[PDB]
């Protein structure tokens, strides 16, 4: 079984024009569809990834995804905040989002009293910007991601947190390291990081870096390659899967799913 | 290593309007820009697939080839002509193509000894129109079809190393979806028992759509997970829709194979 969280970013390209002004009825639309046809859960990004963005505040954060939350008030279980910054958190909490998405993978215990009252689900992600020799070698990679989910997940649980609530997002592209091989070596072992974590495991791979500098091709072709690299994850160990394509990536699970039920 | 084809049907919605007359000009632009991107292999089909359509003679299947032989003159070994009219077969042999695709697999033997003397590749395709077969008997009757052909295509000249098999698939098989999925998901026994190179054509066939439950334009993804696995099993070739997309996913497959350690 697997569960698709499908990317709904609030600051894409497609939601303001030239004044420089967010929609928030187009964000809503968008993600109503999204849960009727493919995603079983949509991840609800609020902070900017533009090369020249600027931070983005927690109030402003909380504003972003408020009518998000009115809107999916019956089916909060399938809504997950993508968002570091504890405050908003915090206020996703107590509105009952079924998951949190924290690519700084929560650092801060003084929110885990919070969390742990609280019955959401966590994605932990693993971010190797934490430096030693240097970028994050694929030899060390493993290890080093191993050692990192051992610490954290045993602050969480030390804390009132569930085993059974976490998810664990190894990380992937340049939150790995700038190298593409790092993301190749641990995705193409990814069977075995799932081995010694023991607990369930999200990726995100679609459209990331280290797919672009593999196949040589801009960020908008990289669906095929993304799809790819899914289904090689899925096959792996991965429970879940972060994508911009989650209606593609659900029928080739579908397809699969059914064609293993034909081998001899 | 693996030779993908582009799909190339010149009878497409994109190739005529309201004076249902077919554009060679745009297909020429198509082919030329899919083999920049993606193509080995341009699978050129002149006969038609509309459910409304009689057949297509001989004749205008030439017409319609024509003008896309004269553009790929330069690189005719990326030329495989999709068609099973012995006289459009001859046809592209005298300007030699580098491949026959032959839906009917070459019944016609008074065809074999022009085969011989040139030198293109063929694509042998077996289907169960000589339309119900099973799974359970699917794989032996591929293996026959394929043991007495070959051999008849041996007997008259033409060398084993030019041939490549294609099982069938979707409505070719079977109007019932599991025996595509059958001979699909145990490709691999057909390869070894064959011994000769595999292509299979699954993109945006019924059995897909069937299984996902999608009209036949949203079948993209389905379709590159079916050639994912094909290609995992035994398959040399692919003839797709979206050489491209297929292209990027095996160079990414055989980059990521490269980092598996050991077990
Ligand atoms: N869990 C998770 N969330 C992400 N959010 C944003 C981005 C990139 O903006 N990547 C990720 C990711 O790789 N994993
Ligand atoms: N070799 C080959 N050719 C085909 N041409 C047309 C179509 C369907 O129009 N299918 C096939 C196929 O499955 N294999
Ligand atoms: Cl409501
Ligand atoms: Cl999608
Ligand atoms: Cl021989
Ligand atoms: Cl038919
Ligand atoms: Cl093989």
């Amino acid at each position: 079984m697997v569960t698709v969280f499908g990317i709904l970013n609030l600051t894409e390209d497609s939601f303001f024009d030239e004044s420089r002004r967010l929609d928030p009825a187009g964000a809503v639309t968008a993600a109503i569809e999204m849960l009727r046809v493919g995603s079983d859960v949509v991840d609800v990004g609020p902070a900017a990834s533009h090369p020249d963005a600027r931070p983005v505040s927690p109030a402003d954060e909380i504003r972003r995804i408020a009518p998000l939350l009115d809107a999916l008030s019956d089916q909060m279980h399938r809504v997950s905040i993508d968002s570091f910054q504890p405050e908003t958190q915090r206020y996703a909490l107590k509105r009952g989002v079924g998951y949190l998405n924290d690519i700084q993978g929560f650092p801060d215990p003084a929110l885990y009293p919070d969390i742990a009252e609280a019955d959401c689900r966590l994605v932990v992600m693993h971010s190797a910007q934490r430096t030693r020799t240097g970028h994050l070698r694929p030899e060390d990679a493993l290890d080093e991601i191993v050692r990192f989910f051992e610490a954290r997940v045993s602050a969480l649980r030390r804390s009132g947190v569930a085993a059974d609530r976490l998810i664990l997002d190894p990380g992937m592209g340049f939150f790995l390291s700038p190298a593409p091989e790092t993301s190749l070596h641990v995705l193409s072992n990814l069977q075995k990081l799932k081995s010694a974590l023991g607990l369930p495991l999200l990726v995100s791979v679609s459209r990331k870096s280290f797919l672009g500098a593999t196949v040589g091709l801009p960020v908008k072709d990289l669906g095929p390659a993304s799809l790819a690299a899914e289904l090689h994850a899925i096959g792996n160990g991965a429970d879940y899967v972060r994508t911009h394509a989650p209606g593609d990536l659900r029928s080739a699970i579908t397809f699969s799913e059914t064609l293993a039920k034909f081998r001899s």
